[PDB]
């Protein structure tokens, strides 16, 4: 009763994990073969011979001399009939309602094929990304579990299209965002249909850029078109209306890499002055705050909307100056809650990259997070939790272990390893967290795995302490509540006279120096040593370059032994 399937997928994005997560936990094979040539897609299916391929993220047309012979579906990420490569884009751009997503055959014709599955459900405002990862991945897992029990009944006829609307490519000149003629509603729009590719152009400070992540702004007011104020690297800028925030742009430039704004406009900002909220003020209106923290029943609750969850340096040390802050608060416990999108995702690659000098910038990036795990492990005499609305890799996810409890959204992804960056050895304490929770035998196997894992099977080997809600407020409110009822109880005080012991005493701090050394040693050598292969890894990633190969860790069918 247990498949062998063949994901097509441009990219192992997060919609393509989470289907390996949840087809690979209920006992199915799923090999994946990047999108690299077509030939080598025929090669793939051949070789590997799926009762059933899915394409979860293709930018392509599949080879018809594989759909024609393997049973072949495909993800649309818009409801029945709806086609072209832009569905989601265009809805956001078009205030849609209610959208959906399709499980369709693959045709000779584009989105043409017969209707396997879909769901629908209402839009959000909000960016195209979010979208994504939370309404079209859900859907999209419902549709595929649905069609492989189709699969395997046999009898199954999937549903020829009825009415069906095309929507081209979008064209650069539909997103462009015209300061004087839009509003801030509008902008947001543009954006968020825009985010997280390919971007919203525009003209800033007579620049060409590509905007990403905005946030409405009621305060501050200017003339539409100028920067209106800086804060943590981001830009407020003049709307017909009001102004916007935007944290990332990158360079109108082939191969240029996403960065937080003052980085890209560079000495265009000569003069333009902060505009600081410390994250623990309070205020009245709608603005952009990175880092939010807040207070309640005893709880201290650290918010950080770090855009893709990746942590530059600065930003570790803005984390790492909030929780110094929070350490010194009457509250018995500590709550870092990462943004809904991202708990974390470890060192800003594209903050590395963008440095005069990549190994230098890594090397404060990586002791950076490390100060910030090295905070929180260092906290005798309070509570402290990870909780994960969204999903988590790399650095991000040791960051998470080292609080005293993690907590995950139920749908959370988890990437516990460093090696798919070219045998980066990782750090975060991970030396010292890992073993503790699960011990060396069942940890190195973790970490050899280089596959994403479910926050319930992370759950089920004792990797994290629970999994519980189906949206952010759920998950938050859950967790909010198993966090005041336990530091109400004796348990509590139980617990912190022994961790006051614990993380007090020489030993104790001298083996978690010893962990942190070790690691910072090993990484040492991955930055400045004669292996390269971190750095090359990060140019290709950084710069969206295509792939040349499917490496045999995510394609069973190029590996040495296979029959």
């Amino acid at each position: 009763s247990h498949m062998r399937i063949l994901f097509l997928s441009y990219r192992f994005n997060s919609l393509s994990q989470r289907l390996y997560c949840e087809l690979t936990e209920r006992e199915h094979e799923v090999s994946v073969e990047l999108d690299v040539h077509p030939d080598l897609t025929v090669e793939a299916a051949e070789l590997y011979k799926p009762d059933l391929i899915i394409a979860p993220f293709l930018k392509r047309k599949i080879p018809q001399e594989v759909w024609k012979k393997y049973k072949t579906l495909i993800i649309h990420p818009g409801p029945p009939g709806d086609r072209g490569p832009n569905a989601l884009d265009w809805a956001i751009m078009k205030g849609e309602r209610i959208w959906g997503v399709t499980l369709l055959e693959a045709s000779e014709e584009y989105d043409a094929g017969d209707v396997w599955a879909y769901r629908t459900f209402p839009m959000r405002f909000a960016r195209k990304a979010s979208i994504y990862r939370n309404e079209v991945t859900e859907g999209v897992v419902e549709c595929v579990l649905e069609a492989l029990e189709n699969f395997e009944r046999g009898d199954f006829k999937p549903t020829p299209q009825k009415e069906h609307w095309w929507n081209p490519k979008m064209e650069q000149e539909l997103r462009r965002v015209d300061w004087e003629q839009d509003d801030t509603k509008t902008v947001l729009r543009k954006v968020y249909a825009s985010d997280s590719q390919p971007g919203a152009s525009s003209k800033v400070l007579g620049k060409e850029v590509l905007l990403f992540n905005a946030y409405p702004e009621e305060e501050l007011k200017g003339k539409p078109g100028e920067v209106l104020a800086l804060r943590d690297e981001a830009v407020c800028i003049g709307t017909r209306d009001g102004a916007v925030w935007i944290t990332h742009m990158r360079e109108r430039k082939k191969e240029s890499i996403k960065l937080p704004s003052a980085r890209v406009l560079g000495e265009f900002l000569k003069g333009v002055k902060e505009d600081p909220i410390k994250p623990w003020e309070k205020v009245d209106f709608k603005t952009y705050r990175e880092i939010l923290y807040e207070e309640e029943d005893g709880i201290g609750f650290i918010h950080f909307n770090f855009y893709n969850g990746a942590m530059s340096t600065e930003q570790c040390y803005r984390l790492l100056e909030t929780i110094k802050y929070a350490k010194k608060r009457p509250v018995k416990a500590i709550v870092l809650l990462g943004s809904e999108d991202f708990f974390s995702n470890g060192m800003n690659l594209n903050t590395i990259e963008n440095a005069e000098s990549p190994a230098d910038e890594s090397w404060r990036n990586i002791n950076a997070i490390d100060d910030v795990c090295e905070e929180i492990l260092k906290t005798p005499d309070k509570l402290t939790v990870a909780g994960m609305q969204g999903n988590a890799g790399f650095g991000g996810v040791f960051l998470a272990l080292t609080c005293d409890l993690v907590f995950a959204r139920e749908g959370v992804v988890l990437n516990p390893h460093y090696k798919n960056f070219g045998n980066l050895y990782g750090s975060e304490f991970w030396t010292y967290t890992l073993p503790k929770r699960v011990g060396w035998e069942k940890g190195k196997e973790v970490m050899e795995n280089r596959m994403p894992i479910s926050s319930k099977k992370a759950f089920e080997i004792g990797l994290i302490d629970g999994v519980f809600g189906k949206t952010p407020k759920e998950f938050r409110q859950r967790l909010k509540e198993r966090i005041k009822n336990f530091i109400n109880s004796k348990d509590f005080y139980e617990f912190i006279e022994k961790k006051k012991k614990e993380r007090t005493s020489g030993e104790w701090l001298e083996e978690i120096q010893k962990c942190r050394e070790h690691e910072l040693e090993k990484m040492k050598l991955n930055f400045y040593g004669f292996d390269t292969s971190y750095h090359i890894a990060r140019y290709y990633f950084v710069r969206r370059k295509p792939h040349f190969r499917t490496p045999p860790y995510l394609a069973i069918h190029r590996r040495l032994k296979f029959s």
